[PDB]
């Protein structure tokens, strides 16, 4: 968990303009969060990038988890191997608001972060899931009580977040 170049927004929320895959390779955190869907199919976005960095080992493990346990619920999570990126990967499902899943479930999604003392994570329900990313950071700040290090890929979004926050 040797994080560098973060800006402290609150007592427990830190932010950096970084690619989460590169941060995971430098820091080797105990937990990296994946922005997953309920069937753990890592087709694009953060999930596709983390899976590609494991050379599809995350997808093969995820398929075995789904065959044995069934899909996750929206707002839910599971802990699987972090492979070469982290000790563990916490796969978290935020609501896809573009598909009618309630925005209220973004709070439930961030509550899964509280099981882990320190996490490297992306913003949840952003990208194709359609939530406003600044709203997602607000929910993160209001819900997560453990130490979260957020990696925001787009510099334009990073600047809007830092301006809206501290
Ligand atoms: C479907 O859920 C999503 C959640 C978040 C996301 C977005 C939110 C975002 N948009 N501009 N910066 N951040 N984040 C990433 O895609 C992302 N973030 C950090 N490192 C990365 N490496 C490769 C991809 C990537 C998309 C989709």
């Amino acid at each position: 968990n040797s994080f560098s170049g973060y800006l402290k927004l609150t007592d427990n929320v830190y932010i950096k303009n970084a690619d989460i895959v590169e941060e995971a390779k430098k820091v080797k955190p105990t937990v990296v969060v994946n922005a997953a869907n309920v069937y753990l199919k890592h087709g694009g976005g953060v999930a596709g990038a983390l899976n590609k960095a494991t050379n599809n080992a995350m997808q093969v493990e995820s398929d075995d988890y789904i065959a044995t346990n069934g899909p996750l619920k929206v707002g839910g999570s599971c802990v699987l191997s972090g492979h070469n990126l982290a000790k563990h990967c916490l796969h978290v499902v935020g609501p896809n608001v573009n598909k009618g899943e309630d925005i209220q479930l973004l709070k439930s999604a961030y509550e899964n972060f509280n099981q882990h003392e320190v996490l490297l994570a992306p913003l949840l329900s952003a990208g194709i899931f359609g939530a406003d990313p600044i709203h997602s950071l607000r929910v993160c700040v209001d819900t997560v009580r453990t130490n979260v290090y957020l990696a925001v890929f787009d510099k334009n979004l990073y600047d809007k977040l830092v301006s809206s926050f501290l």
